[PDB]
């Protein structure tokens, strides 16, 4: 067998089967033959293609494979890669590299240097020594993206090295299983479940993580028996819990003080499946009050050396979360007592303010929507008014790096066929991948693409006015249209200047066949 | 003074007057109290925020400094970054850090491990280890970018560094010059140039960094004198030649073997200010033939150490030429013939031939004109068919990394505004850096964009065919329009379907008072 | 509090009280007040500064922290670091950098891009960004080196950041706890104590994560019950098992083919606590024979995936081994039977066999006696001829990496002061980090260090003859005279050209209050 035949023979057994790209000259011999049982889907740029492949890991929560064109097509996905890198979303990534006899007088498409191009945003990254060793390379790169904790990873291959015969030998990597789906042992693990047995007040975070592992419903559960609050912990990338649950106090402020203030008063805090804590703006104090013990339970070494304050407990998320909550007791406290609804700003016929944007969305949409955010100012105001019941919901990008949710929305909707994608994102953010409308149209991926125009990069504008900054340049983004930008990519367009227009928008959308973007003129 | 103070002086004591960036929360208290002699130019990603400031290095001869976003906005631009490395492009790229009292917890929008982010694309990579010490690491970055060779260096810096007060000692930075304006000494100068004049028939190569150099003119006088064909390095991503100047002798094809054939009988070839050589294309044969000896003039100690032939003088282009062309002797051998004029291509009244378009570009625009390729099936009849008889006509994306023209022309255009810049650009490729059209409409830079389409990333199939390589996906991009890209970002759009169309569009767009993009339907 | 008094609490809360060094200017502010509840370990380079704290963290099973000068002096020790980070071992590795006001200038001592010195080799390196973070800093040293996979990291902090103001907020760092003792869900738990049940000719193979875990007793259990054979895994760094318990048979040869062949008709195949393998000759063949199915537990993602065969589980050695102990059922197979007593080689009244040496301190040394190996043609027959029935009883350097054991077997014996330990070192071996001597003598460590001298590289010799490589330079070591060593670092040195001379010799190291090194004269 080939090199080629015996990879694309791992990826199926190891059940990869969909291959998103951008093509180029040094993966023609990788991409030639192309599987039958393969698909393809093609963005017109990387961070477009990385994005798409990045929402379809985190919905299908399973890896996903992208190729792309040595260093260029690898630097044009490093953005997506940052994001990647901070949602823990199985990636693996390979670029093609010059023909090995070409390598040494760095021909044009040389990749030089390969492995340290996408570090420090990849778990691993590697060059393999000879063809031979191609199939066992992919399979490295297969687990390691897939090994708690899960992230990209990435592989550069010489495009003469497909050809080549394979090691026969390499068909021990085919049906190769991997597991990191481990918790804590019996003895330390009945420790744990006591001290939050004995808690008088214990509250619990949640992170993206337990989305991942479809822990959700385990951590309702476990919220339920122990009585206690949760919130999501802050710059949340998704959505871990029933925003309408009892239980649920929402999204976190993403700074030290006000946490320490907001986890006051309680004596225990179990954090799960997040970084402690993935805070922002600065906003000194204390980590923790007196009086407060907090431990977390992380997928990953690096979240657990890096928190400041508490225990922690290195482990799988899914099956931490499914062991506690079925071993704590049922607690005779009272059950927290629902948020209450959010009030309903005044709104006139004129411009759209964004809580109006999303009391509609949340009015109209199914009750399995799944929403993207790349919305900057009004992240808080989003997490209040969309009433999300069910897992993989919520995504926004994890790094904070804009360019994620236009594509990442196109890879989640082919995720989740029959879930209704809505992707609220503003007009700056909206530019930085605009190209991946195309492969929402080519390939009919129906997602629905909410453009909030105020002309400005509004969370910029308010932090600059919390540093008293003045003068600063390049605030202001006037001038773009937004259906002229989805007709040249053959997405339908709509227009919505006020609330009528909204309605008469989202209905038409919800109601479409293929993927329609809505321009709302929302207030500056 | 404060480090803001000092690092602003400091930049325009050395030259520094443009800032090209996309601003983040990281980069707020540098761009605050933003200088009024200063102009920032705002571009809506990373990849055209870079592509931009690239072109205007290269095409005003002096660095640009660019400011990003922490490591999503730098890996955004990391494509961008791995044209300027084979450009030598003097970049200087700054990324705002965390607050460095949150950098440890890795906070949002901390780039760990940042200096080793963009590597392996820059020739320095730092983030100083206090606030006092950034106007120093940023007179480092301003050097390291402006020695030869030069090229792209990256500069990471904590927000709240800006602040502090500043050391006094720094005011020693701002007058510093520098030089490497260096050539071979005069004993084996002389000796080479004995070697040149004792040569039965020499031949010329150059590469982009006589452009880089205005050295253009000199090796034209050089090769008047040595009567000598002068032949352009492949994979050229500069003209350094008037390209009906009688010695010159057209694009060298990409390739080994075809190299040796054309050098053949050439019993000493001069190399200057070009890798040796950039070949792409498989074509496995003789670096060089029998009788031929190459001896290669270049700026990069990187590119005289992997050469596979010839001995190799590292030193400064500029001077080398200068010395060179007016130290050896005037040969008696006849001047060469100059090179035949192109055929015309039969054109009926359908789809315009890529030759057509070429021939009537030559026809209508201005003799001092720049243009930009990323049409990659056309290169070779480009440059057959424009007559470029000043430097700086010329760019193409030097590591083949597609998305560099569209940014890079508005570059240019701002660098050379008497100057008109025409980018001829493929379908495929004008999407990748599609946003980079709003910052010619916001700041009026007049560049003219001809997109050549043909529905296809044709130069793509044309490699697939010599592989023979069959059932390759993702080779076509149907469904896209141009003239509505354009309308969305605000810049004057044209169609041609035909040659009275594009000699009708050419003719308005040349009138412009504004950017216009001509969408030009191009055989398949 | 300072920074100095803040990370000293922060270390002593962590339960570290000793620091492995050699000092330099840049560590003089943090070794200066040092605690009188700490204790400093000199040696005189840092290859025997790491070696002494490698077997000081590997026999004590408890982190080991280390203080080098800058780049010099961690340069000096990348060689130990590569075996450190090849067992695993948890070393905390401190380097002293500049002043930050001295750093930008690369003043002497300046470690220059100082967190990729150490890499590859370390798990995490890193440099603060300002003094205020040093105890985080060194608080995630101490957790990234100590869960699993432990291994070495690294911190470099510059050398005015311990006088100054320590955040008061570092007290939640003192007394963090970080787990992953962790071992497989219940429900796949199930499944694999169900596959080892079933096997009709169960196997077992030990790596050096068993005996660092002190899991031995629970693999004792675990093959008793499985009636299996237990092989060591190739390239051995530490002992599993006890050698003369029945199931024992030995160390694998490090050949693909020869454990393929080894495996053979074995059904299940247990790997624990090793990579899948850490082969070394070239011996191609099968990875596994038909009918053979392997099943690894590692703690270490990085064995997992790079396995070219085989299930794989990452979890902690410790957890999963007693759980499978505890789990599995008493197979009615009969018990394996022990191995036959080696042979006597014959032995004449001169130089030494080897096999000689090896029966005679087995015959004379305490049965809790700790071996360290670097005979590197003798491992074999050490393995056969050494009764090791506790853990701990075994080294030998992880990554082939010469200068490991003299060193290490000081620190063995610092951390096992009521246990004899014998480090058995070649000639040529001796020399790496000869030097270490003098912390044995000036601590009063009492090692005994038996010199395996035949003049010559012998193992090199070997691979030469095999190679059938002719005319190989610099295998030779004669002139060497090991007493005159030992009394230049004030060690006690005996000799033995015969075996009376060895039993006399060995009789008065064994009686001795001090470290002894003992001159053996082998064959050659
Ligand atoms: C790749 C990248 N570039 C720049 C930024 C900086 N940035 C920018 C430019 C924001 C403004 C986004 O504008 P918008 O129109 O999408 O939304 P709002 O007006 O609601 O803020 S928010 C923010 O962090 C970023 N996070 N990521
Ligand atoms: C960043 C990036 N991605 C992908 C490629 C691969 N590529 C691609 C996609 C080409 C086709 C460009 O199509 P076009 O329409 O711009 O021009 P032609 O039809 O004349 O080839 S040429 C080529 O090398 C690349 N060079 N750089
Ligand atoms: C740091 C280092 N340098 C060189 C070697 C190469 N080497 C060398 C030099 C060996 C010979 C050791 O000689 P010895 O006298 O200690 O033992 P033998 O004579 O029994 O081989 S074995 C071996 O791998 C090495 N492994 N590590
Ligand atoms: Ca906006
Ligand atoms: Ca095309
Ligand atoms: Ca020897
Ligand atoms: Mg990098
Ligand atoms: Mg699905
Ligand atoms: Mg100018
Ligand atoms: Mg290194
Ligand atoms: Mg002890």
């Amino acid at each position: 067998a080939s090199v080629h035949g015996t990879t694309y023979e791992l990826l199926r057994r190891q059940g990869i089967d969909t291959v998103f790209g951008n093509p180029g000259s040094n993966e023609l011999p990788f991409l030639k033959d192309f599987p039958e049982d393969f698909r393809y889907i093609l963005a017109l740029q990387e961070a477009c293609v990385v994005g798409i492949a990045d929402g379809y890991a985190q919905a299908s929560r399973k890896p996903a494979f992208i190729n792309l064109l040595s260093a260029a097509g690898t630097g044009n996905a490093m953005g997506a890669l940052s994001n990647a890198w901070n949602s823990h979303s199985p990636l693996i990534v390979t670029a093609g590299q010059q023909t090995r006899a070409m390598i040494g007088v760095e021909a044009l498409l040389t990749n030089v240097d390969a492995a340290n191009l996408p570090r420090p945003l990849v778990k691993w990254s590697y060059e393999p020594a000879s063809a031979a060793e191609v199939p066992h390379a992919m399979s490295r790169a297969i687990h390691m993206a897939s090994m708690a904790p899960q992230g990209p990873v990435y592989l550069s291959v010489p495009y003469d090295d497909w050809d080549k015969d394979a090691d026969p030998q390499s068909h021990h990597l085919f049906d190769r299983h991997v597991s990191s789906s481990v918790r804590l042992n019996d003895q330390d693990l009945d420790i744990l479940v006591k001290a939050l047995n004995s808690a008088s007040n214990p509250a619990i975070v949640l992170g993206p993580d337990v989305d991942a592992a479809n822990a959700n419903a385990d951590c309702v559960m476990l919220a339920e028996r122990l009585k206690a609050p949760v919130w999501v912990a802050p710059s949340a990338p998704r959505c871990p819990f029933p925003t309408r649950h009892p239980c649920f106090r929402g999204l976190m402020p993403a700074g030290i003080a006000a946490i320490s203030q907001l986890l006051e008063g309680h004596d225990v805090v179990l954090v799960i499946g997040a970084p402690v804590f993935r805070y922002h703006q600065y906003d000194p104090g204390q980590y923790l009050k007196p009086g407060t013990r907090l431990i977390s339970v992380t997928c990953d070494p690096l979240e657990a050396a890096r928190a400041p304050m508490g225990d922690a407990i290195v482990a799988d998320i899914g099956a931490m979360a499914s062991a506690l909550a079925n071993l704590v007791e049922e607690s005779s406290r009272q059950l927290p007592t629902a948020a209450p609804e959010p009030a309903k700003v005044d709104q006139d016929a004129g411009r759209l303010h964004p809580e109006t944007v999303f009391d509609t969305l949340n009015d109209m949409a199914p009750e399995n929507a799944i929403y993207l955010n790349e919305s900057t100012s009004t992240t808080a105001q989003m997490w209040q008014r969309l009433n999300m019941r069910n897992p993989g919901s919520y995504y926004f990008c994890a790094a904070g790096g804009l360019g994620f949710a236009l594509p990442a929305a196109i890879g989640v909707q082919l995720a989740e066929p029959e879930r209704q994608v809505i992707a609220v994102i503003g007009d700056g953010s909206a530019n930085y991948s605009i190209s991946a409308l195309w492969t929402a149209a080519q390939y009919n991926i129906p997602t629905i693409f909410v453009i909030m125009n105020n002309g400005t990069y509004g969370a910029l504008r308010w932090f600059a006015g919390v540093l008293e900054a003045e003068n600063v340049p390049g605030l202001d983004v006037p001038g773009i249209d937004f259906r002229a930008l989805a007709k040249g990519y053959g997405v339908q367009a709509l227009k919505a200047d006020n609330l009528e227009q909204l309605k008469g928008s989202l209905q038409e959308a919800l109601s479409a066949k293929g993927p329609v973007l809505i321009e709302v003129s929302t207030v500056s």
